[PDB]
């Protein structure tokens, strides 16, 4: 049901798509080590936040590594072009990985925002439930990205309603709680929010490639878009989240931080 099956791929497009997926694997398992090492320099209050990045890094690296092997098993160079052989490559694997990493990415945001008790459990439920609705409706629409572009749009519209509400919650919790953050992190968190608004919006852009660029280069463009957003929403995001966690741990008196 995905457009990846409709086209033959020259050796250049195929190996380029293969090098984007495997490169992601290394970048994510490389950042994992980093997020693993610096956790000792994070006070216990925020130490959970860096651990979630470690979880996020592994969750993403396993699907990318799976996507790569699934990419090289499904196609075979025949008569000058890589042609589909078996059907085992699908973007759906991504959406099942967003269901897991998105909650972890949202959790670590609220942890550095210094929410606790009622609000943490409450804000986390509406956000996770809001995201899960976004990812699921979007997963139903991409099943029609080959057959019914109309349905892709309709489900894309619904999915965007969830996305809009989610950010309003995130943005509202941020701008109303940054005055409680230490070490000047009240300024850095605002940038992280703008880092979110940009990196997260690249996903719907790739979601619509079947609609405005239906060809083998649109598939290369999609993975390139997924790759850019994936490194920003998870790696750079986790790094930015780590720094805020460390910076505040230092201002709170934690000696390792500091
Ligand atoms: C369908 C729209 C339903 C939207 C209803 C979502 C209301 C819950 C909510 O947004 O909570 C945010 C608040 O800041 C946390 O307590
Ligand atoms: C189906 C297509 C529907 C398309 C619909 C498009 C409308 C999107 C408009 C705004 C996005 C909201 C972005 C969230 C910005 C958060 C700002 C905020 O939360 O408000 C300020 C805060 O309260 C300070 O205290
Ligand atoms: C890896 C981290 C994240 C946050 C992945 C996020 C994915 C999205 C925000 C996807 C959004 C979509 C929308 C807004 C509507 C079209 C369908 C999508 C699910 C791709
Ligand atoms: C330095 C620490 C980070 C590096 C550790 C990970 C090393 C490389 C992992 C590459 C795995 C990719 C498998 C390719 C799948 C395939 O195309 O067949
Ligand atoms: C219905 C599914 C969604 C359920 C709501 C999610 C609940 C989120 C609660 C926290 C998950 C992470 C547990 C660690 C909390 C960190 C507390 C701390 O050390 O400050
Ligand atoms: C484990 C994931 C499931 C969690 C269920 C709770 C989240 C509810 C979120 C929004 C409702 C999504 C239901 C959409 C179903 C329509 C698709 C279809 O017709 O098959
Ligand atoms: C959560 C559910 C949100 C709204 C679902 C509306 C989309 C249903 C489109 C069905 C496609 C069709 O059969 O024509
Ligand atoms: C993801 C973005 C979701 C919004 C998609 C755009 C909303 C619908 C716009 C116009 C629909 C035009 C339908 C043309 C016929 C399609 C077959
Ligand atoms: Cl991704």
């Amino acid at each position: 049901k995905n457009i990846e099956s409709l086209f033959d791929y020259s050796a250049g497009q195929f190996e380029f798509i293969d090098h984007l997926l495997t490169m992601g694997v290394g970048v994510h398992f490389a950042a994992l080590i980093f997020f693993l090492v610096v956790s000792q320099f994070v006070a216990p209050k925020y130490r959970i936040a860096t651990a979630l990045s470690c979880i996020v890094m592994v969750s993403a690296g396993l699907i990318l590594n799976s996507q790569a092997v699934m990419w090289t098993d499904a196609y075979a160079y025949v008569d000058g072009s890589y042609q589909l052989q078996d059907l085992t490559f699908s973007n759906g694997y991504r959406y099942v990985n967003w269901m897991a990493t998105i909650p972890c990415l949202l959790l670590q945001l609220l942890i550095v925002l210094n929410l606790k008790g009622k609000e943490l459990f409450s804000t986390a439920t509406w956000l996770i439930l809001a995201a899960w609705g976004m990812i699921i409706t979007g997963y139903v629409g991409q099943l029609y990205e080959v057959d019914d572009i109309a349905q892709l749009m309709i489900w894309g519209a619904v999915s965007t309603a969830f996305f809009v509400v989610m950010n309003w919650i995130v943005g509202t919790k941020i701008f109303k709680n940054r005055a409680t953050m230490l070490g000047g992190t009240d300024s850095t968190i605002t940038k992280v929010f703008w880092l979110m608004m940009f990196a997260w919006t690249l996903y719907p852009i790739a979601y619509l490639v079947p609609a405005f660029m239906n060809n083998a280069d649109g598939v290369v463009l999609r993975q390139l878009l997924f790759t850019i957003a994936d490194i920003s929403s998870k790696v750079i995001y986790g790094l930015m989240i780590t720094y805020i966690a460390i910076q505040q741990s230092a201002a709170a008196g934690y000696v390792p931080a500091q």
